[PDB]
DNA sequence: CCACTAACCTATTCACACC
DNA sequence: GGTGTGAATAGGTTAGTGG
């Protein structure tokens, strides 16, 4: 099961594109920002962000640094956690993660970032 | 029915602390 | 240099949106 799919508002949509026009990599503090200003969550304008250059980089292919995110501290309690969870199954889905963001205080973004780092790797 | 696309995915790299 | 791992990139896949 995943994440409920947003529907962008005219307004939302418009900030999304004029923000990408002035820079399609934005680091953590200007997805902040925008993230507020056009009231959505900031992980879901960092994968807005991440699909529109995918579909402009296409487009382009076929007619043709700002700061990141500080890193996660994440404790020996926690590892063990999410450890014994991805034992169990790789693919966590939406409420999964959720479960796992409230056991262990980590936002649910980390988790799904966390799961997807283990996978690749183990 | 079907185009578009948010959500999610893989593969690989960047960053950075640590030794 | 090497290791570990969180956050990034390019770009593919799944499933909901709405013409």
């Amino acid at each position: 099961g995943r994440r409920r799919r947003l529907v962008w508002t005219p307004s939302q949509s418009e900030a999304l594109r004029a923000c990408f026009e002035r820079n399609p990599y934005p680091g953590i503090a200007t997805r902040e920002r925008l993230a507020q200003a056009i009231g959505i969550p900031e992980p879901r304008v960092q994968i807005w962000f991440q699909n529109e250059r995918s579909r402009q980089l296409r487009q382009h292919r076929r007619e043709s640094p700002e700061g990141r995110r500080k890193r996660t501290a994440v404790t020996g309690s926690q590892t063990a956690l999410l450890l014994r969870a991805f034992e169990k199954d790789r693919f966590p889905g939406i409420a999964a993660r959720e479960e796992l963001a409230r056991e262990t205080g980590l936002p649910e973004s980390r988790i799904q970032i966390w799961f997807q780092n283990r996978r690749a790797r183990h």
